[PDB]
């Protein structure tokens, strides 16, 4: 497998130095490399237990079987000696950036992948272009580079949510020895947008920058890839013209769906449109069921706003259906309304969305419950959140040879390489990954490491933890339960489960036994934990950790020899006795 | 070892019958004894590899080798047949309630530990008393059942800590959105007091209760082991009587130094007095550098007080003092003053305190600096945490043969045994111990099923994961990075590290680059995780599923593997890649 390893490495490296640590002829390069500003990967041989292996294999390209070796692009450069020749004779800057193409890695999309994998990319020496481009929504909104998650994702909703938990904090105060008077503060919409839209504004600069202190070139267009190492761009003049690139990361992501139902586009917005919203939302309706429509609905409420919900047929489909029961009962107990199986008909205008002072338009929507009686309702704002979707029919000529699946997702190997041999696919339009940043980020950088330095570790896409910042917040980490019990079968499986009540709680008047967390294990593999679930304030701290114990088998004598931290929800997990077979209630 | 574990089973448990799973004999047995409302201990030898060696092994003590058999305090009492003729001849209870002694175990201390053993004790019939009282203060402050933990520890501490957050929640709320004026709202003491105190006083009755639904004996008095299985109790009457136990568990706590200086304890208060101050402390000045001190003198900083830190030497020692320093750092920026190398001599009386208009009094505190300047201010409140000692001289007459250390803690075996073979000891004053609350908890629940249900399991001490609640709190398991350098070397060891900004402090215009954590690592044992550490919010969150990953054997290829939850503070964890010896900076 060595020489397999070794001759995908050299093929595909923009600028690469086999070394070990104790040569003095290495560091001269090193330093020459340095000083003159060449960005490379390196291998130190002396670290690897196949490193002698290694030198005999680099001899198949160099006729040589010393250190060090310095690679461009696939072909062997030179030693020590010759290297230094090439500086001498003011050579060296030319043949390092001598290129068939353009760029080694030009990544179509600057989201949380994209970004990622060039930024990794660019510290190997790999020339990288990072194109983004972000197509309006229906009523015209834009937004600047960083992807989906930073402007309108994970990072404006979060803090959305965190603006919806002041509202509790403002209450519990009170009962903690305050003098607020609660009942006599409001908020103000507009003010916490501009909050949150200075804070992505100094993501979108600190992007550029970055990009443009790694030596990584942004450009603001659209990119087609339109044979396997040319992308067609079209800038924001509708200028056309051609890039070239070795490896191309497809990064593009996905956009929220509409329905097709009459008024949906012309008159709902989405998460695309919320996050900046120009006018306060007013009376809400949430159309879905996902995370996204939850954790909506949920600060929009908190925030003091008359929230409904519209659910088709269940929440957070694919997710525990006992937690998502219990997420959706909190909201229903603290001020969100559910229209529970319906479905929408039609959005009629009312009156139009009023530019000069900020404020919402008013629609009528049209549905119907499956009990046949009819649904008429106004409100102000109506968002769609009925899942996303991919949109690679603009961002690939079919021609080009890239497989989709059903959904237009791009079906890749194990290390996100598509059916065109220098393309690959990262982010939520990898067909069956997990569509979370975290995974994003990691499948390209680990990526970019495969490709420009050798490495070897492939993301593990298995027991990703999640966490919906739903008002009551769900954090999970491997399957549900019902998943487990499908698996394995229901005779190997034992869950054990507890209510609990944060501290916090206590002097604020709030709820005992609506926290909850289970342990799903496997009887016959000594009581593995499959899936954790935990439903609670601060449900990611609470999850992160374990996850990391999960991935590493953890059963569930591990939790119960770990001693508890005190006081916090967490450690709950630490003391977890009762079993759901033995009957016995999980109150405290 | 079967037959010694077997031998010592017998002789301890209180009532246990030895089983197997699918035996109508041994179910007839059961059913009797649930209808009966007798408790024991059960093992179903069909669930233990060396089930058929403990079947043979009974005949030692019943000169039989089959199931079911039960024995009482040491003694076969019979098989199915001889059971249900002591049954039906209404002979079953006596036998059941016949002993030597009073109790099959006695708790000296009712506080976390104790509780949770005696509680655990009775599930198996242990016929069992827990005996607390609580010396009054100097200035004659008292509490109900429960501990330290539960009266004047981590249950208030925390609670007035969340009052203190949520003073900047309160500051947090204007930038994300909500009317308030931070600036013109004030906090009362005496309202947070009145709160939490309510949620003691429900803590205190429901131990009471919970003792008494599983048949536990509760005395409100003070014991004193005068022999191994005698106990000395004098009531709140003054009367003097005498109890006998077979096991005694030591489960006393420990209760504040004062320093052997005028006023301290005339004028002075501890923590014992802090949480149901009747009165606002005011301007404080806490002496002391313990979590305890820190912890208190940071929540009454956030709740508007004028408080003062006399240090003596360093702060929180025997907690990493990188970790220690940016504790103290946080607390300084954020209001609290820090009178360093500095001692108090005199505690001078300027104004007693109010007792009808709930007001603290006024004292002169003179002390000195290491360099020889002079320490005069005035002070309405002086908290002395300096520490904390066994109290055990008033417990344990010398003559029993309890053998203590130096500073008065109770020497113990792995398996919390002390030199007399009977009397156990768990909690703060079992040597050596970490002194946290699940520990004591862990310790006499696993004890208890030692003793009484045959069990085997011990009490891990090892990496036990601890959090600091300060303003900005500290979470920890495993080693400082100086200990880890100390018993490895500097060249074995690597750290790495970042800083962090939680999403939360971005709107709100907290602070860049103060949140911290580390990983500290050896290197030749795979970079296996040595200890953890971060300051940051909901620390103990946070901290908490990762102590079960180290105590797994966690290394850095585990959580680097990990894929985080976004956004987080304890994703960070899954990123790391600064070292400590690379010189680069953590900030980001
Ligand atoms: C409301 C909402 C809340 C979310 N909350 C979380 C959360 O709390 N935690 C979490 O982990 N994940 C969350 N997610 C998911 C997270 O946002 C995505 O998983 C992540 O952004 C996906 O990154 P990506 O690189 O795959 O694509 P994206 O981040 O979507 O970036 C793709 C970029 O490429 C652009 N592009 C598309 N086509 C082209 C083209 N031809 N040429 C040039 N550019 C193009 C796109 O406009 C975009 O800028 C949330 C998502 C939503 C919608
Ligand atoms: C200010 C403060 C904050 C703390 N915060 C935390 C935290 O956040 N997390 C954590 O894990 N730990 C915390 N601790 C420590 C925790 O309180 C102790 O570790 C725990 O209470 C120890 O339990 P214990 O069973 O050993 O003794 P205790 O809980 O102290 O109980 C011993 C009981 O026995 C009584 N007693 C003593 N002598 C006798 C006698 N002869 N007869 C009858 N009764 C007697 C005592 O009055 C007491 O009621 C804190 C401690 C303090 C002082
Ligand atoms: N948009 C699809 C949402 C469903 C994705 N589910 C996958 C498995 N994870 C693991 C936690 O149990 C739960 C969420
Ligand atoms: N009252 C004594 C306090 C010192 C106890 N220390 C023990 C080791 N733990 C592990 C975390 O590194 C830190 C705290």
């Amino acid at each position: 497998g060595t020489s397999q390893w070794l001759r995908k490495t050299v093929d595909s490296a923009a600028v690469i130095l086999f070394s070990k640590t104790t040569c003095p002829y290495c560091k001269k390069v090193k330093d020459v490399l340095a000083e003159a500003k060449i960005k490379h990967a390196t291998i130190e041989l002396d670290q690897l237990s196949n490193g002698s292996a290694i030198q005999k294999c680099l001899a198949s390209f160099s006729k040589i079987e010393t250190v060090p070796q310095m690679f461009v692009r696939g072909k062997f450069i030179g030693d020590s000696q010759t290297v230094l020749k090439y500086y001498s004779n003011d050579e060296l800057a030319g043949i390092v950036n001598e290129s068939k193409y353009d760029y080694d890695l030009i990544v179509i999309g600057g989201g949380s992948g994209g970004l990622a994998a060039g930024k990794e990319a660019a510290k190997y020496g790999a020339k990288t272009a990072v194109l983004d481009y972000v197509e309006p929504t229906p009523i015209g909104t834009t937004w600047g580079l960083g992807g989906t998650c930073v402007n309108v994702g994970c990072i404006p909703k979060k803090l959305m949510h965190q603006a919806g938990l002041l509202s509790h904090a403002l209450e519990d105060a009170e009962h903690f020895g305050w003098s607020l008077d609660r009942s006599k503060i409001s908020h103000n919409w507009s003010t916490m947008v501009e909050g949150v839209q200075s804070h992505i504004g100094s993501l979108n600069w600190g992007y550029k920058v970055a990009l443009r202190d790694n030596q990584v070139t942004y450009l603001n267009a659209k990119g087609r890839l339109i044979s396997p190492h040319e992308v067609q761009i079209t800038d924001k003049n509708q200028k056309v013209s051609t890039i070239t690139g070795n490896k191309i990361i497809l990064a593009t992501g996905e956009r929220p769906k509409y329905p097709e139902i009459p008024g949906a586009v012309e008159y709902g917005i989405t998460s695309d449109d919320l996050f900046s919203l120009p006018y306060f939302p007013g009376k809400t309706l949430v159309i879905g069921a996902s995370y996204v429509a939850l954790e909506c609905a949920g600060f929009l409420a908190s925030l003091g706003g008359d929230v409904t919900v519209m659910v088709r047929s269940i929440l957070l489909r694919g997710f525990d259906q006992q937690m998502a029961e219990k997420v959706g009962d909190y909201m229903e107990n603290h001020g969100v309304k559910f229209a529970k199986l319906c479905v929408p008909d039609e959005i009629k205008q009312l009156k139009v969305v009023d530019t000069e002072n900020n404020k919402p338009g008013l629609l009528l929507v049209k549905g119907h419950y499956t009990d046949g009686k009819k649904f008429e309702e106004e409100f102000e704002t109506v968002i769609f959140a009925v899942g996303r979707e991919p949109q690679l029919s603009k961002v690939l000529c079919e021609t080009v040879g890239v497989k989709l699946d059903k959904n237009g997702r791009v079906v890749c190997t194990d290390d996100e390489q598509t059916t065109v041999s220098n393309v690959y696919a990262i982010g939520d339009i990898n067909a069956g990954k997990p569509q979370l940043t975290p995974v994003a980020i990691q499948a390209g950088r680990y990526l970019a490491r495969r490709l420009f330095a050798g490495a070897t570790e492939l993301t593990d896409y298995s027991n990703v933890a999640t966490t919906v910042f739903t008002p009551l917040e769900y954090g999970a980490c491997g399957l549900s339960e019902e998943d487990a019990i499908e698996k394995y079968g229901d005779k190997d499986i034992e869950v054990y489960h507890s209510n609990f009540k944060p501290l916090e709680w206590t002097v604020a008047h709030r709820e005992d036994n609506v926290c909850y967390m289970k342990l799903v294990c496997r009887k016959s593999d000594n009581m593995r934990v499959l899936g954790l679930h935990v439903l609670g304030p601060n449900a990611g701290e609470i999850t992160q950790g374990y996850a990391v114990a999960i991935k590493m088998g953890a059963t569930k004598a591990d939790f119960d020899r770990t001693i508890g931290i005190h006081p916090t929800c967490s450690e709950t997990f630490t003391t977890l006795h009762v079993t759901k077979k033995s009957g016995v209630s999980p109150i405290v």
